[PDB]
C-alpha cells in the first residue's frame, strides 16, 4: 500500500539544500539515512530527487528497463570540462553509445594484460620511493596513491608522464582539474550563484578548462602528427569505429574521454587504496592474511599478470574497503516512465533517484548487524552476496567502465606494498573522510618499515 | 630444494591399500602423520595420493588458481545416489555451477532468521523428550542428536517431518542412505567388485537408490503440483534462476541437492553435537561457563534468533569441538597445473592431495603445544587465526554451504540444553570413535538432569 516518505530537516524557502552546505556532503546523507531509512525526499529550490538506502527499492532502481542514468547537478556542473564524455554524457546521446562501444574492448579483462607492464612501471616507482625514506620520515598515502594512479592512467591510457614522483606540486594540468572539480562540487550548495561575490571563481573557472583543454588537445595533436601506434587508449581513440554507426570519435569527444579518465585515475582508485591501507593498519589480523599472500604469490622479482590475478585475497580487501568507503559513492537515475516503487512509491516519469552506496553496503537485512566491521572474508564465496548488494562500480551499461582496470591496478599496488613494508599506523590515526567528487582519507600516514626485499627492473 | 617424501609401510604389490583395511581409518592416517610429518605419499595399486597436515602445505593447496576440488573414490561411490547434486559434483560441471548460485543466498547467515522457527520446532522436541525420562534413565547421545539434525533439515529444507522422536528404528529412507553409504565405503577394499559373490550388495544397493529416489521425487512432484509456498530450501529450488545462465536447476537435479542435504544433516551435523556434549561433560568448568552464557542469555521460554547470535562461548565451544574432531575429517584436491608444493615437492597436472583436517587442527606451529585440550578460549576472535589454519567446512568456493545452517542449529540446540539440564557423565565414558563417511563418539551416554525451568510453546 501507497505511503509518504519521510523528509529530513527544512530551511524555509530553501526546503532541504543547506544540508549539502558543507564540506562532507555524502557523510550527512548517511546520518540522515541512518535516522530516517530506507528512502527519503530531498527537496531543494526548483528539484526534488529521493535518496535510497536498501537492497530491496535499490534492487528496483536498478531495473533499466524502469530507470536510466540521470546526471545530478554536480555532473551537470562536471560536464562544464568532461562535456558528453562517457561519464557526464546521457545514455540517449549519439557519443554514449559511440564511445561506450569504440572503448569496452580496451577495458576487458584481456586488456589488462597489455597494461600491466605500464602500471609496473609506476608501482616500481612507488615502491622506490619509500624504500628510500630515511629512518625517522613517513608516507603521506592519500598524496602517494594519488601519484601513483594519476600516473599510471596517464602512462597506461596516452603514453603521457605526468611524473609525480618528481613532484611536491602537482602537474599544471591537476592544478586546473583539481581547482576545476572543487567549483564544480562547491557550485552545489550556492543559494545564490549569481552574487558578485562569485565573478572570480567564475574567471579561474574558465581558466582552468582552458588549460585543461590546451594540453589534451596538444596530446591529441602530437600523436595524429607523430604517427606513432603506441598501442594505447588514445591510439583506440584514433583509429577505432564504433561497430554500430560505423564512426569514430571526433577529437573534441577524444578530449573529453581523456579528460574523463585523468579524472577516475586521480579521484578513486587512489581512495580505494588509501582506504584499503587504512583498514589494514587498523585490523592487523588481516594485514597479516594479505601479507603473508603477498609473500606466498609474489614470488619473482616484479609480478607478472597470472601472479596478481592469484592474489585472492587482496581482492577480498579490496571488495571490503569498497563495501564501506565506496569512492564513487553516489549515483543518480530517472524514471523513464510512471512507475510504482517497492509497491508503496508511485513515481512520475522524469523522477529522479540517488543511489546512496554506503548505505546500501550497511543494509543489516543483507549484510548481517556487523556492517562497520572489516571483514574480507564476506567476500571469500562470492555467489553467496544478493543480486544488486553490492555495487560499489555504479550499474548495468552505465557501470564503471574502468573496473577492470582500477581493480587490477590496486590489486598489483596493494601485493607490492605487503610484499616489501611491514606498515605501522604510528599516530593512531583518526578517520577523517575528505569529499571533492570522491571520498578518501585526509592527513592519514605510516611509516613503512623495509622488508629487504629486491625489486626487479621495469 | 627438491625431497623425496615419506611413505608409510607397504604390502608388496598391493602398496599401501590395506593401511586401510580397518575399522578407522581416519584415525590411522592421523596415526600415521604423527609418524611421518606434513607430507606423505599413499600409494594402491593404479593410483596414488598426498596427505597434507601442515599448515604450511595446506595453504598452498587451498590455492584455487593451483588445485581444484577432487571426488576422492569414495566420492564417486557416493555419486551413483546424489548424482551432480553440490557434494558429488566437479567445479566444471554446469549444475554445480548453477545449484551453488542459486542455492547459496538461501544458505546464509541472514537465511537463518526464516529457518529457526523450525528449528526450534525439532529442539524442542528434544528438550522435551529429555524433561521426560526418569530418574533411572540415561541419554544416547549420538542417537538424539542424529533425530535432532536430520529432522531438522527434513523440516527445513523440505517440510518433510521424520518424526525420529517418535521411532526406535530409523525411517525407511533413513534405513536405505545409511546402507548406501555403507555400501559406498565397503566398496573401498574390494578387489575385483564384478566377482558375482557381490551381486546381492549390488541388488541391495539398487534397491536402497530406488527408496531415496521415490520418497524425494514424489516430495517434489507434490510440491510442484499444489503451488505451496514454504519459503523451504524446495521452494527456492522449484522457483530460483541462476543469475548466470538464466537457468532453474531440473527436477532430478533438485533430488540430488535433497538426498545430499539429508546425508549432510544426519551424523556429519550431530557428530558435532556429540563431540562437543562430549568434551563439556569432561571439563565441568567450560561446562559450567558455557552453561552461565545460556543462563544469561536465553531469558525468554524459547530462543530468538537474536538471543542464539549472542551464544559467543557455546559458538567457541562449538568451534574447538570441530577443531579436534571435524566431522567431515578430509577433503581431497586435484593439481589444475603442474606446480611445486612448498619449494619442494614437484607436482604434475591431475596429481592429487588429501587434506587431512584433524592433523592441520594439531599443527602446533600454528596452536602452541597444547593441541590435544579442549580450550574453547582459542577461538575468542577467530580472526587472530591465520588463513587456512581451521578448516573444518572446506575450502573456498567448495566450501560447505551448509555452514551457517550447522553452526546455528547446533548452537541453539545446545544452549537450549545448557538451559535445562545438568549433565552427568555417568559411566565415564571412554571415547571411541566409529567411522562411516563421518566420526561419531560411539557408545557416549549421559544423564541430564532437569534443571525445571518452563519451555515455551514452538
Ligand atoms: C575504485 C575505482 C573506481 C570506482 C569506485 C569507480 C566508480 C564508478 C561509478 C560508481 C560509476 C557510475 C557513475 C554513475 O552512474 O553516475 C563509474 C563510471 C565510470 N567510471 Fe569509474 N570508478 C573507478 C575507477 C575508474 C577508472 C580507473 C576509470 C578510467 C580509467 C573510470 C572511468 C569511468 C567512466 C568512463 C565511467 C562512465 C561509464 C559510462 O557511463 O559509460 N573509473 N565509475
Ligand atoms: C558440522 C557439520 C558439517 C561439516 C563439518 C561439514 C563439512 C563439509 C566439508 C568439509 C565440505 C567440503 C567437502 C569437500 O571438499 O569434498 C562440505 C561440503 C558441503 N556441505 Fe557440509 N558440513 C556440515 C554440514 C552440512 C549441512 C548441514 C549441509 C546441508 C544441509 C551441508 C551441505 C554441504 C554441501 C552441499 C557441500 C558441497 C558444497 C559445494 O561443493 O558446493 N553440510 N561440508
Amino acid at each position: 500500500t501507497i505511503k509518504e516518505m519521510p523528509q529530513p530537516k527544512t530551511f524555509g524557502e530553501l526546503k532541504n539544500l543547506p544540508l549539502l552546505n558543507t564540506d562532507k556532503p555524502v557523510q550527512a546523507l548517511m546520518k540522515i539515512a541512518d535516522e530516517l531509512g530506507e528512502i527519503f525526499k530531498f527537496e531543494a529550490p526548483g528539484r526534488v530527487t529521493r535518496y535510497l538506502s536498501s537492497q530491496r527499492l535499490i534492487k528496483e532502481a536498478c531495473d533499466e528497463s524502469r530507470f536510466d542514468k540521470n546526471l545530478s547537478q554536480a555532473l551537470k556542473f562536471v560536464r562544464d570540462f568532461a562535456g558528453d564524455g562517457l561519464f557526464t554524457s546521457w545514455t540517449h546521446e549519439k557519443n554514449w553509445k559511440k564511445a561506450h562501444n569504440i572503448l569496452l574492448p580496451s577495458f576487458s579483462q584481456q586488456a589488462m594484460k597489455g597494461y600491466h607492464a605500464m602500471m609496473v612501471d609506476i608501482a616500481v616507482q612507488l615502491v622506490q620511493k619509500w624504500e628510500r625514506l630515511n629512518a625517522d620520515e613517513h608516507i603521506e598515502v592519500p598524496e602517494d596513491m594519488t601519484r601513483l594512479t594519476l600516473d599510471t592512467i596517464g602512462l597506461c591510457g596516452f603514453n603521457y608522464r605526468f611524473n609525480s614522483f618528481y613532484r611536491d606540486q602537482p602537474h599544471p594540468f591537476i592544478t586546473s582539474m583539481v581547482r576545476a572539480l572543487d567549483e564544480a562540487m562547491n557550485k552545489l550548495q550556492r543559494a545564490n550563484p549569481d552574487d558578485p561575490a562569485y565573478d572570480e571563481n567564475k574567471r579561474q573557472f574558465q581558466e582552468d578548462i582552458k588549460v585543461m583543454n590546451d594540453l589534451v588537445d596538444k596530446i591529441i595533436a602530437d600523436r595524429k602528427a607523430s604517427g606513432e601506434q603506441s598501442d594505447d587508449l588514445l591510439t583506440h581513440m584514433l583509429n577505432g569505429k564504433d561497430p554500430e554507426t560505423g564512426e569514430p570519435l571526433d577529437d573534441e569527444n577524444i578530449r573529453y574521454q581523456i579528460i574523463t579518465f585523468l579524472i577516475a585515475g586521480h579521484e578513486t582508485t587512489s581512495g580505494l587504496l588509501s582506504f584499503a591501507l587504512y583498514f589494514l593498519v587498523k585490523n592487523p589480523h588481516v594485514l597479516q592474511k594479505a601479507a603473508e599472500e603477498a609473500a606466498r604469490v609474489l614470488v619473482d622479482p616484479v609480478p607478472s599478470y597470472k601472479q596478481v590475478k592469484q592474489l585472492k585475497y587482496v581482492g577480498m580487501v579490496l571488495n571490503e574497503a569498497l563495501r564501506l568507503w565506496p569512492t564513487a559513492p553516489a549515483f543518480s537515475l530517472y524514471a523513464k516512465e510512471d512507475t510504482v516503487l517497492g509497491g508503496e512509491y508511485p513515481l512520475e516519469k522524469g523522477d529522479e533517484l540517488m543511489v546512496l552506496i554506503p548505505q546500501l553496503h550497511r543494509d543489516k537485512t543483507i549484510w548481517g548487524d556487523d556492517v562497520e566491521e572489516f571483514r574480507p572474508e564476506r567476500f571469500e564465496n562470492p555467489s553467496a552476496i544478493p543480486q544488486h548488494a553490492f555495487k560499489p562500480f555504479g550499474n548495468g551499461q552505465r557501470a564503471c567502465i574502468g573496473q577492470q582496470f582500477a581493480c587490477h591496478e590496486a590489486t598489483l599496488v596493494l601485493g607490492m606494498m605487503l610484499k616489501h613494508f611491514d606498515f605501522e599506523d604510528h599516530t593512531n590515526y583518526e578517520l577523517d573522510i575528505k569529499e571533492t567528487l570522491t571520498l578518501k582519507p585526509e592527513g592519514f600516514v605510516v611509516k613503512a618499515k623495509s622488508k629487504k626485499i629486491p625489486l626487479g627492473g621495469i
